[PDB]
């Protein structure tokens, strides 16, 4: 028997108790399984498919328990436009109010070319006026009138995503992982990581002097990274040459529902030195200032952030954070794994953080070893966390570089970093109006591969104004092709007001939901 | 109007007709399209395995129906490429030899699906198993219930036609090229010139502007396709693209065919084609209605054209003086770039391997397609270019390391030819590949549960693939997949999707008609 007899996870918030979880289902309790633990947060739509799924909690019990709203897209206000920050869009250059939106809809096709493509020929030609996220999405209609994405029968109308409280979905599994699936909760500070001749972990001691033995250690303890970085001396590859921001400063603020109605979608409001993230529950909404301490001091960053929101500096509780943008040399070193902000972080633009945890979990259980440690199994496990995270950094340099923004020494400083090759190939691809990674769906290994694509880009490139040199030349030849769109077109207006009518509002889903 | 106006195709057969039909329906009547084809000496009808996104990808986009262009080309059905003695030793036999383990050496390498439990492909659990001695089936017999049916030579459709395991096809090319043409002139306007070329006439900056025939007639174009074999008139010598030989990956360079008739009555009709191993290279055998196709591959630097002819004629039973062959001497390797100013080419003169997985006309409507896509107007944008030039090397050098696998992880080493596999250096892909499936992990998981051509041509070989081959030599992952230790109701899982394998397997040799029998229906 060479197997793995315990894990133990240090730390607990989201990325430990999502640990416990997941490996208490995927090891089947054959092995041990230990926790030792002392603003509002977005999400992707596979945290569903792929972990609560697997864990067999249905999307209510979860959602009931920690105050959970639903969310349509990423929208990115005043990204373009120039001045101090607003909740309020301004007015672009060409006229229109500078929103745009990121949703989760597909895009249909008509003679196998995304409807991306048409939209880009038609408005290259001057033969429309409509943005891409209006042209192309039903979703956008539907944010816009402030709707949600499953009628009261709970019927689904779009594809949707979750905002929710962090250490709220942290209690709701480690209460699920202590109770149904045989985890040890262990409340204690750790103060020693005990190595043996070969340095690999042996246990952890706690404060209270008793050691917690192991045979592999998950690290889940933050920036600080106590056993990856410290204990196992690995090096951390510091990315502030990709993306300038390094710091935060957040609260939440209680917000008058019956009102204004609940925003089905995450906005991302451009500001002097950063962005600010507004993430919508019931009661309230979380929201942060993302800047870089190179060019705004934590004061001016705070001031800035009250502003906005019409806070009282003096009169408002803040959560000042400081966060290391990149990722290990190695996420997996020896009998340390890493998981959540140890392994690697990106600041939440596109929401990124928790899709990290449960892929790097995923990827964990698939590639777990024996005590052999086979150095493939690891190095295997490696590249995967290298691959996703460096594609979801170069996403978020695109959103910063093809900025039309120069009035602040932010926004010009952003043009001054080096594009990696990825992300400069994919823009030389979409300025001949091709496609950027085309979808591969009409398993979770799909999903993951190929994450951001086709839509995404156009989302961005597009909504940031930056468009191909000229239409899919192929597109000149393919009349037919042209009529078949604008009856997608067509389809597209049909379905969004058909679904603006009777769906509805996400303000009267969430009442049922948690009542 | 900056458009393309004219497309002008060098060359018939498969290539140029596949070429002008499918250009023809994507850039629907905008396009005036001409073929220059030679004369055609008749040869004789040495058959064509194909892979299943043929109808898919091709005749359903020329929205010809499957049975149309069947009954005009003498097409049979294709479940699996077969492989006969890759593993022993000695002259080449159509009957396989058998292991010092006691299997007979036989494996299969099907279109069917593979099932997973907890997330974990079907091929996994059987290595397990078979690791551990708790089996003694093969991957394939095991894994795919095709398998059960290519044994027992059933369809894989019922009469009235339900589909019953995935499939592809055996034709005859030139029948196939035949029906193409017809379709292409009749019911799309493409303009037929039976002449041969004389002439490449190049404006100042090499870029093709017309053709001359022998006959002194001018075919003005716009963008030129190069369909015309490996002499590579338009690509090689007229642009003066180098190819890239790549005998340092793949030994083979001959081959020599023939039709031979074949008893349907007696024997029945094998639903797969057969990679039959060989002195110096392997034979395929290409089951039609009436006859059976087949060629013995070979390397002339390890077997001369008679030594080659003696050996094939000798597997069949055939009179070396008293039977007709044709021989073919074939470049491997690849244009450096497919597509150079206006010039792209297309088959053989683009890029060619062995048919030793039948990838010869998936190369064709892979590139066809992707012309379509990154089809370019008259400024010719050199990154439109680049990316059709990078798919195709990418398409390429992918099926290329696929087959260097078949022979360097051959146990073979029983003639110069099988030894000298084994000194050729594998490629990097390959080498990481390997090292991945050593460890007992999956190699490419497929992106489909049960899609659009982005997905099969990205994807193409995928981990069922390779289980296919790897454990079907006897190369095998060093240990089972270690996470499986921890899974226990996962191995229970997937005993019942075992058990679900030989009932469908069952079900279905009993139930499906045989091969001879569709055939028969079908062909009226
Ligand atoms: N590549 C297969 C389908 C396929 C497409 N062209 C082929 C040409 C030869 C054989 C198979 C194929 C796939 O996607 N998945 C299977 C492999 O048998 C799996 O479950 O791994």
């Amino acid at each position: 028997d060479n197997r793995i007899k315990t894990v133990v996870i240090l730390g607990g918030g989201t990325a430990g108790w999502m640990t416990a979880a997941y490996l208490g289902k995927a090891l089947q309790n054959t092995v041990k399984i230990v926790v030792l633990e002392a603003v509002g947060e977005a999400t992707v739509p596979n945290l569903q498919r792929a972990f609560f799924d697997y864990l067999g909690i249905p999307e209510e019990e979860w959602m009931r328990e920690c105050n959970a709203s639903y969310k349509m897209a990423v929208k990115f206000i005043n990204w373009r436009t120039p001045g101090e920050g607003s909740p309020d869009p301004r007015t672009l250059d060409d006229g229109h109010t500078d929103t745009f939106h990121h949703p989760f809809g597909l895009l249909p096709s008509a003679d196998q070319i995304p409807l991306s493509h048409y939209w880009a020929a038609k408005r290259l030609q001057g033969e429309t006026d409509e943005n891409f996220d209006e042209a192309c999405f039903a979703d956008t209609a539907i944010m816009n009138a402030k709707k949600a994405p499953r009628f009261l029968d709970m019927r689904r109308a779009t594809n949707y995503a979750w905002h929710f409280d962090a250490s709220k979905v942290a209690a709701f599994l480690r209460n699920f992982a202590v109770t149904k699936q045989a985890v040890e909760h262990v409340e204690d500070e750790m103060t020693e990581v005990l190595t043996d001749e070969r340095g690999f972990i042996t246990a952890l001691r706690t404060k209270s002097g008793r050691i917690l033995q192991g045979d592999l250690f998950v690290d889940c303890s933050g920036f600080r990274g106590l056993l990856i970085n410290k204990a196992m001396e690995e090096p951390f590859i510091d990315m502030s040459d990709h993306l300038l921001c390094n710091s935060a400063v957040a609260t939440a603020v209680p917000h008058d529902d019956e009102k204004n109605g609940v925003e089905p979608y995450t906005s991302s409001i451009a500001m002097e030195a950063g962005w600010t993230w507004k993430i919508p529950m019931l009661g309230r909404f979380g929201s942060g200032h993302v800047y870089s301490d190179h060019f705004a001091t934590q004061d001016e960053a705070t001031l800035a952030f009250s502003k906005l929101w019409g806070l009282d500096p003096d009169n408002t509780e803040f959560n000042h954070v400081r966060f290391r943008v990149g990722r290990n040399r190695r996420a997996w070193v020896r009998n340390c794994v890493s998981v959540g902000l140890a392994s690697c972080f990106v600041e939440p633009l596109e929401s990124s953080g928790i899709y990290f945890i449960y892929a790097a979990i995923h990827m964990l259980a698939k590639h777990f070893p024996d005590k052999t440690f086979d150095k493939v199994l690891v190095d295997r496990f490696n590249r995967e966390i290298e691959e996703m995270f460096d594609d979801t950094r170069d996403f978020l340099q695109a959103h910063y570089y093809f900025s039309p923004r120069v009035d602040t020494p932010f926004w010009r400083a952003n043009k001054e970093l080096k594009l990696a090759d990825s992300i400069k190939d994919k823009v030389e691809t979409y300025r001949a109006g091709l496609p950027v990674n085309l979808p591969v769906t009409d398993n979770f290994e799909a999903e993951f591969r190929n994450f951001w694509t086709n839509g995404s880009y156009y989302c961005i490139f597009a909504g940031l104004g930056l468009m191909p040199r000229n239409p899919l030349p192929a597109l000149a030849y393919k009349p037919q092709s042209i009529a078949e769109a604008e009856l997608l077109f067509a389809d597209v207006k049909r379905k969004g007001d058909t679904l603006v009518e009777s769906l509805p509002s996400t303000y009267d889903l969430l009442r049922q939901l948690h009542g």
